[PDB]
């Protein structure tokens, strides 16, 4: 079973079936989403010239899907091949890069042809480190490896924070921080990350000759995994009679483990379909 698609005008009473008895059957299918994709190796993250490029160590990419750097394992980062909706390299999924894989990180932004960054993270957050700070600050420049960036402009919202860098290896890339997303957890609201995807996948969609979008975390599976999920279901709402949320967390565990990492999260997706179909 990879897929529960929900015909629209049945999905309102089909997740308060779900939520039944203290979300029954809810928890009964987030449980079968944490087989999925579990017969698959980490053998390279594993390496031990590798120890040091992983934030987390039990948080490893497939060796079937981790996105390779050009040219030992230098070949090595921790990230992931994500398909969505539109095409199979749609995302490329990491951790937040590490004070010594930052170069790596933007190597692979140069490499990929990355256009767009969204990072849903802060890089603290209760105390607790979950990112480096990895971009140049304030209108000034840095070298990462071979590459220098220079920030453009930075734009601070309530919710999040649209930055603009030129890269020169002078491609121009948008990075798009959502500032109020607590590790484990969810948003306060459905309408703040419908709002905040909407507006990524509305510059997206301006961005011709993209690569995959990068979407990071701290470990690049919860909320790195919940935002893939919302904008695929979002482009499904908009597009089809029906909406799949099982089979896109599904498709993503194929791809990287503990996608949507919190039963919380496969919740407010629901909610947020919910949402929006009850506006419409
Ligand atoms: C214990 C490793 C771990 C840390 C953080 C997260 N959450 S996150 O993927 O949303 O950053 C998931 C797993
Ligand atoms: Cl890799």
């Amino acid at each position: 079973k990879t897929s529960c698609p929900i015909k629209i005008n049945q999905f309102e009473g089909h997740f308060m079936k779900l939520q039944a008895d203290s979300n029954y059957l809810l928890s009964k299918e987030y449980e079968e989403l944490k087989d999925v994709g579990r017969n698959q190796s980490c053998d390279i993250a594993l390496l031990p010239e590798n120890r040091g490029k992983n934030r987390y160590n039990n948080i490893l990419p497939y060796d079937a899907t981790r996105v390779k750097l050009s040219n030992p394992c230098s070949d090595y980062i921790n990230a992931s091949y994500i398909p969505g909706n539109n095409f199979r390299r749609e995302y490329i999924v990491t951790q937040g890069p590490l004070p010594g894989t930052k170069d790596d990180f933007w190597k692979m932004v140069w490499e990929q042809n990355v256009h767009n960054i969204v990072m849903v993270t802060q890089c603290v957050e209760k105390g607790r480190v979950k990112c480096d700070h990895y971009w140049p600050a304030d209108q000034d420049s840095l070298y990462y490896g071979d590459l220098i960036l220079q920030m453009l402009s930075e734009s601070v919202l309530p919710e999040w924070t649209i930055r603009e860098f030129k890269i020169c290896g002078h491609r121009l890339i948008r990075h798009f921080h959502y500032t109020v997303w607590p590790d484990h957890g969810v948003p306060e609201t459905t309408q703040s990350l419908i709002q905040f995807v909407r507006t990524v996948r509305d510059y997206i969609n301006r961005s011709p000759g993209a690569g995959p979008t990068v979407v990071h975390c701290s470990a690049g599976v919860g909320r790195t995994g919940t935002f893939i999920a919302l904008d695929r279901i979002l482009q499904q709402l908009d597009s089809k009679d029906s909406v799949d949320i099982y089979g896109a967390v599904h498709d993503l565990r194929l791809h990287r483990v503990h996608m949507v990492q919190t039963e919380c999260q496969y919740v407010y997706l629901h909610q947020c379909v919910r949402d929006v179909l009850r506006a419409r």
